[PDB]
């Protein structure tokens, strides 16, 4: 289910990726008396793909980048 | 452990659970599929300020919407 291939940008061949988070919501399980959040369950947003060597970025992998089977 | 050491109260409600807004970070995509799907990821999310599950009383300081209870 993975090494069957990798993306890769369409600009500069770069196939490891970024993506934003856009915003989420924590629920706090347990705080200590300093202040400090120890268990939490985090529900992330996701948002647009980046390329990690030119930030080539949209909504989509595939208007930036392209599938290479190995 | 001080996972029981006590509670933090809404100073205006009295509840004891609490959000933390997620103003957002970064994700390190590690594994993509042929169809576009994130299978493994690191996140790296910046959290913002706290809110009271009931009130909504809110700061970027616990201490300024709660205050700690000692269960001793
Ligand atoms: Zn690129
Ligand atoms: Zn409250």
């Amino acid at each position: 289910h993975h090494h069957h291939a990798m993306w890769k940008c369409k600009k500069c061949g770069c196939d490891r990726f970024y993506q934003d988070i856009t915003g989420g919501i924590s629920e706090v399980l347990e705080m200590d008396k300093d202040g400090e959040v120890l268990d939490e369950i985090d529900d992330v947003e996701y948002g647009d793909f980046s390329c990690a060597k030119c930030d080539n970025s949209s909504s989509k992998i595939q208007e930036i980048a392209y599938w290479d089977e190995i």
